[PDB]
């Protein structure tokens, strides 16, 4: 277990080059991938050249490292490759509009935790310690990690080395939203009574925690089409896994039962209400320069009510 990419592969990725046409776009929180999956491990390449230049890894074990997550990347409708590089992108975004808060170690860190963050996905729930899932995707990082010629930290002092898989880990278990509540909950205490202090590493982890939510969830902040049609691939698999549910005469919660497509935009508007605008909300209110995740989230929301109300 753990599968690894061909030579042609990391050599392949190795030799490309983003058309200049992307070098703006890409900068942007609502970017989308979407249109150019041939260039995806390459847009990955190229947003750790940005953010640490062509010599933070050897390029090599890096291309290789890229090619070997995406073969134990499975290909189910939502839980899949091109999610994993949609929220890198989002994370670059952050990094690159909050350029001095990061350290060094935790702009690697982030990046790579978020590529590696949904490793192995069989494309259903939770429900079908805790943190089950999130354990497991930590897991297969770690044994990537240990392959051959694919440790792109080896470079590191055993000191910082020890310190990337840590945040790595914590980064990747904050991508349970069981968990998210509970943290948003407490930074939004933090920042009222004026005690969140960056200073602080389990401050720092929080607000990295919410920041691993806010990309997980990214695709509510493209433009309307696009995020109208990544939720068909969310769709997709809920119903897929309430069809085997069904299976074995089994009744699913509605979320789950394509029965239900009705109540898909209310199910849409109540999520967007319960979960993603207090995540964005909190997120802004901590880093400023994120202010345009919140702005794209409210303008889907209102896409969603219009829905709804039967004028689209
Ligand atoms: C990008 N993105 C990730 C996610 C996401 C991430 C983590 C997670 O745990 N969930 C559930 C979703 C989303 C929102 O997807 C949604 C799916 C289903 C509903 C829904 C709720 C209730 C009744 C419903 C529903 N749909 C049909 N009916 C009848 C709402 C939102 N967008
Ligand atoms: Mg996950
Ligand atoms: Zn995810």
């Amino acid at each position: 277990h753990m599968s690894i990419c061909t030579s042609e592969e990391w050599q392949g990725l190795m030799q490309f080059t983003l058309p200049v046409r992307l070098c703006k776009e890409i900068e942007l929180f609502h970017f989308d991938i979407g249109p150019f999956e041939n260039m995806w491990p390459g847009i990955f390449v190229y947003m750790v050249h940005r953010s640490c230049g062509t010599s933070c890894f050897e390029l090599e074990k890096l291309c290789r490292f890229i090619m070997s997550v995406k073969k134990n990347y499975r290909r189910v409708p939502y839980h899949n490759w091109k999610h994993a590089v949609t929220v890198a992108h989002c994370m670059y975004a952050i990094l690159q509009n909050n350029h001095t808060l990061f350290t060094d170690l935790e702009r690697k860190g982030l990046l790579i935790a978020c590529l590696c963050h949904d490793l192995d996905h069989r494309g259903f729930s939770n429900s079908y310690s805790t943190s089950t899932m999130e354990q497991h995707h930590f897991s297969q990082t770690v044994s990537i990690l240990q392959l051959e010629g694919h440790n792109i930290f080896s470079t590191l002092s055993s000191s910082e080395y020890e310190q990337v898989l840590e945040i790595i880990r914590k980064a990747i278990i904050a991508t349970d939203l069981a968990l998210y509540f509970g943290n948003r909950k407490q930074l939004e205490e933090m920042y009222q009574t004026g005690s969140l202090n960056l200073n602080n590493q389990s401050h720092r982890d929080r607000v990295i925690g919410l920041m691993m939510t806010a990309c997980d969830l990214c695709s509510v902040t493209k433009l309307w089409p696009v995020t109208k049609l990544t939720a068909n691939d969310i769709y997709a698999e809920f119903w897929a896994e309430g069809d085997e549910m069904k299976k074995l005469g089994i009744q699913p919660i509605p979320m789950m039962d394509r029965d239900k497509k009705d109540e898909v935009p209310q199910g849409q508007l109540g999520f967007y209400n319960a979960v993603a605008i207090p995540c964005y909300t909190t997120l802004t209110q901590i880093l400023p320069p994120t202010e345009p995740l919140l702005k794209a989230c409210r303008d889907n929301l209102s896409q969603w009510e219009k829905v709804i109300r039967g004028e689209e």
